[PDB]
């Protein structure tokens, strides 16, 4: 309607979400020794939509073809991340996990490429000391690869942060703590997921 | 779903409402001389649901019969308002209109009764000086009565505050400024109206 | 404060970190647990009883809170003024759920004891609680700085306690029960509103009505 | 700040007093008005151009804002880096609406002028603006404490100016145009976010994407 109107039941209404803060996560981990933790990349620690938007309009303006196009991946994984914007929620989590002496892992469904400069983009943006840093893991279901879940088990990752359903379920399938970050509403990756759909923790205000 | 989840498009989403504050209304009236203004009663200046809830379960537990039952009205209009809770938004508006030297009118669709102590309940709760106070007007469509709209025109009411659609349209039909107040979500008068449905001003936080 | 404060999208999306839950989530979390005792605070938890408290304030101590230790007030509040008290939908939903479960249902209130009380009847009637689930209201008092609820929750072996005030949640916590918060409506006369979620407790969504 | 801040229903329902509007409301408010000139700011109004600005910061002045008066930066920003700029849906909706109307569409930007610019092409392409509605981007500068937009809006007889920054709204107000606010996304690198609505101006709902 031209003027929908509203009411205070609607204005006050809350979805039943396990919201958490970075400070609550850290509190929850008080006294637990160094452990391995992992992050999804896209919309979790980098707003990488700039590179993906430019891939779609350079390589398949009318489809999602570009995501199976090696010319795109080679560009996305080798410097288009200089236009990716780091998420503040990720700065906060990564600083806290570095303070703990945790090992930091990035596990991505992006297609693998001959070389990648994503690892260095991350370590540089987030100031991750050498001793906490690990090369990006390209996970998936192509011949020769292992799944996200396998890599979590392989690396003994106890906490996995991610914005997509499959990040949470990959963690749950191996008994890790899967924590949800909100995808930004200006991402080009749509529809936005239903954060909290599995009763998982969701980080407040983690869209930026 | 057991865990609906949410996303930040939904968390940030706004209905396109002309929200206003009491301070903005007063600013809008800067330098305008004394004028007559009017208020709906129920859910506008009094949360009167306590009396109406007790009327429904005393007089028609299974219907809305009680609203045509004179035994109810006689009770509702003659002291059940001692359990009605005054709305803070109404305290703020009434104080400001008294400060302006405006005349205060209450125009109600409640059924008329032989006597009424509602006028005194209002003047007492809201501290309305004699010189600003006017006896409650019972408006409607029974033989001998005038409509809300007629009484607005008759009294030269230039601004009419109310929570129901018909308060806004009654004002609009006579060219008055109809300003919406939010019905509380715990009112027994349901469904809640769509505040802002006619592009009218709606007062922020006016549910209490 | 400023005439046109404006706002921004960080503020509009911002969420406090609260363990929000729904009645269905609570019911699921209890699936397969046999009958147990559970407990509810009354005022702003199951009944919007502000009508009677407001009337009492205005009748007996217009300029203060003395009415709340005035016996003549309590006698009115506990023997008919809850006829103006509006049942909360969250309470109807939770009480139906616990009856489904076969749980014993207690009401534990800091209202002062009176010679008679028709509050037990009002609650049983309003919420259609069967006799086997219903228990007489327990009137525990205030008494600063004691929580007069805790000992009742221990005595009745209450495993879940719903309430809108901080002391409802801490009473539960004192006894190892699961304290679950209901939001106090903004038009309550009991002010200021508590910070639901301030102990990391579950808070029921939309529970202000 | 506290580990479990909690919250309450006054806070959860609370609204700032903003003149929110929708594109449909704006279109209705213009029904029967003949073609006119209208204008848009670019950055965070029609394009999320933070990718290029972020890259520019990091390339040319990592520890400061000096890149924004560095010509080598502007030359990159205006000649290809908007290939990474993400069009805003609010902008697509508004620009389609103004084209429907037959309005002339201007882009007025405080980005610094460069020798060449492919920003006009990017916008025309991205938003499918026909040649008759499209106008070359107007690169006005910053220059504190001057608003370098106002004179352009007067020169082009722009009657509506959309923008996310306070100076977009005041430029409009300076010329008697109708200034309409778009929300800046919270993941913009241009911080802090402005207080949309702080001049009593219309603010477009959901306009952060
Ligand atoms: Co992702
Ligand atoms: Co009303
Ligand atoms: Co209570
Ligand atoms: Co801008
Ligand atoms: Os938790
Ligand atoms: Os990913
Ligand atoms: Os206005
Ligand atoms: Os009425
Ligand atoms: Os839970
Ligand atoms: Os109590
Ligand atoms: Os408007
Ligand atoms: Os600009």
């Amino acid at each position: 309607p031209l003027n929908p109107g509203t009411n205070v039941a609607r204005l006050a209404e809350q979805a039943p979400i396990h919201w958490v803060s970075v400070a609550q996560i850290e509190n929850s981990l008080a006294g637990r020794p160094p452990m391995a933790v992992g992050f999804d990349i896209d919309d979790t620690v980098l707003f990488s939509s700039p590179g993906f938007w430019r891939g779609k309009k350079t390589f398949s303006p009318e489809s999602e073809d570009y995501l199976k196009n090696p010319v795109f991946w080679e560009k996305m994984n080798n410097g288009w991340d200089e236009f990716s914007i780091p998420k503040e929620v990720a700065r906060q989590l990564i600083d806290m996990h570095v303070r703990r002496g945790d090992a930091i892992f990035f596990v991505t469904g992006r297609s693998p490429t001959k070389t990648e400069t994503v690892s260095k983009t991350l370590a540089d943006n987030f100031h991750i000391p050498a001793t906490n840093m690990n090369p990006v893991i390209f996970a998936g279901d192509k011949p020769g690869q292992n799944t996200k879940s396998q890599w979590l088990q392989d690396k003994n990752i106890r906490i996995f942060y991610g914005d997509s359903d499959n990040d949470i379920t990959a963690a749950r399938d191996v008994g890790a703590r899967g924590i949800r970050i909100l995808r930004a509403s200006n991402s080009t990756y749509k529809p936005l997921p239903q954060a909290g759909a599995f009763g998982e923790e969701v980080i407040v205000n983690s869209e930026y």
